[PDB]
């Protein structure tokens, strides 16, 4: 059978789970019935894309030509009530997210049914190679976890508080070729330990490509900072994105080490079409920061696991900070969670 550890199966069981992918398409009111997973097309969906782009500049018959369009390559299911009309910023933002993990659901799916049948290898092992992505776990022991699950502790932020947080496993990650294309933007300055949480069903497609940047195509509404990779430094607004339920407690969240370099300070959206001269990403403004004081410097990185305290920050559009780079390859991986969400209710 397969050699790796038990965490590390059960992490790539996760991440390759059929269901999961099923359940999140149901929840996109998606009709499986019409398109069931296997239906799914990279060109269904990349043709979908341009679609909905249309609309956005679009913006009186001809929608419902768009959206009519729209819905019959991506079949949903109101049951009853007719499909909403792609007509508004709002409406046409929340389809493209959705189109966004579908990309990645495809990707998931596409990874799970290529290669050979030769069966020498334990399936498990299989899959874990399409992951492209060295995957060990660090010792709970050991003091490099104890940062961790103490960056996990102070870093709730007190208006989230809907749920709780729990560290179950802490993964070591070598994404291939990454070290590789991170490496120029090692020499930049103000390196970072930063999350970034995503759905489980994303986890396919972000280990085998790496976070990747929107396409040519899509609505810049719901970016207050345009197309690019956003972290946090508050572990809540990263496990938001998770999008667990009280039915699916459990979460896949990054560690990633950024090259912010000279930072972009916004207190405000604007999408901007370039950097200015000099800067290398943004910092979105928020009222409650983590306390530098705390702030800890490992091999050359900084982990602001400091408490979240007030900053001098007026008036601005939110309520944590917001870091975002435009080139996927200042980001280096480092570590991925999978983290217990213990709900209030
Ligand atoms: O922890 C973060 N989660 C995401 C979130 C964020 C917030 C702030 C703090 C951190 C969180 C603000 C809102 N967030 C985001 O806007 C996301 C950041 C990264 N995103 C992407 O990198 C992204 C990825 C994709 C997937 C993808 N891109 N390009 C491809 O060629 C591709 C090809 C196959 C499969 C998927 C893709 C598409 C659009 C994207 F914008 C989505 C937007």
């Amino acid at each position: 059978k397969s050699k790796l550890p038990k965490p590390v199966q059960d992490l790539i069981k996760m991440i390759f789970d059929v269901e999961s992918m099923k359940k999140a398409m149901v929840e996109y009111e998606i009709d499986l019935q019409k398109m069931p997973l296997g239906k799914l097309s990279k060109r269904q969906i990349q043709a979908a894309y341009s679609i909905l782009s249309e609309v956005q500049q679009a913006v009186d018959s001809q929608i419902l030509d768009l959206s009519n369009r729209f819905y019959t390559l991506i079949p949903h299911d109101f049951g009853m009530k007719k499909p909403p009309l792609l007509n508004n910023a709002d409406s046409v933002q929340a389809k493209a997210e959705m189109l966004d993990n579908l990309l990645d659901i495809e990707v998931a799916y596409s990874l799970l049914r290529g290669g050979s049948d030769d069966s020498s290898k334990d399936p498990i092992d299989v899959n874990y190679e399409k992951l492209k992505t060295d995957i060990k776990v660090v010792d709970r022991d050991s003091e490099e976890a104890e940062i961790i699950r103490k960056y996990v502790k102070n870093t709730h932020a007190t208006t989230h508080n809907a749920y709780d947080l729990e560290v179950i496993d802490i993964f070591k990650i070598e994404r291939e070729g990454e070290c590789q294309r991170y490496k120029p933007f090692k020499q930049l300055h103000n390196r970072r330990l930063l999350w970034h949480g995503s759905r489980t069903t994303n986890f396919a497609g972000i280990l085998s490509q790496g976070l990747r940047i929107a396409p040519p195509e899509a609505p810049v509404t719901g970016y207050m900072f345009g197309k690019g990779i956003y972290f946090a430094d508050m572990v809540s607004k990263s496990a938001n994105y998770c999008h667990t339920s009280q039915g699916d407690p459990i979460g896949l969240i990054l560690l990633g080490e950024v090259a912010l370099g000279n930072m972009y300070e916004l207190k405000h959206a604007s999408h901007i079409s370039k950097l200015p001269k000099g800067k290398h990403s943004v910092k979105g403004l928020g009222k409650t920061t983590p306390d530098p004081s705390a702030n800890i410097s490992l091999d050359g990185v900084d982990v602001p696991l400091g408490t979240g305290i007030s900053s001098g920050v007026n008036d601005t559009s939110l309520l944590y900070n917001e870091y975002i780079v435009y080139d996927i390859a200042q980001v280096n991986l480092k570590y991925l969670l999978k983290l217990k969400f213990n709900f209030k209710t």
